[PDB]
């Protein structure tokens, strides 16, 4: 599937209640501090080419921390 709602904001489709400067899928706020404010160091690893919109998945850290971060989402540089 190309794309019909986000809340996500990108992986691309599950929300919940909106936190930090995105709609997130409130898996992604969990996610965002999981790796950002405890457990990251991180170039992705899967590869930075880690799919997803909805025909994907294929998802790891880096990769769509960073375009979850495309809609630059609170946490941050957490916290750091
Ligand atoms: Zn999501
Ligand atoms: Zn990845």
């Amino acid at each position: 599937m190309p794309r019909v709602y986000k809340p996500c904001f990108v992986c691309q489709d599950k929300s919940s209640g909106y936190h930090y400067g995105v709609s997130a899928c409130e898996g992604c706020k969990g996610f965002f501090r999981r790796s950002i404010q405890k457990n990251m160091i991180y170039t992705c690893h899967r590869d930075k080419n880690c799919v997803i919109n909805k025909v994907t998945r294929n998802r790891c850290q880096y990769c769509r921390l960073q375009k979850c971060f495309e809609v630059g989402m609170s946490k941050e540089s957490v916290r750091n």
